[PDB]
């Protein structure tokens, strides 16, 4: 699981780092 911009913490919580 990964997002476009790991920077955007919102996008992180998603996959949960």
């Amino acid at each position: 699981c990964s997002c476009s911009s790991l920077m955007d913490k919102e996008c992180v919580y998603f996959c949960h780092l």
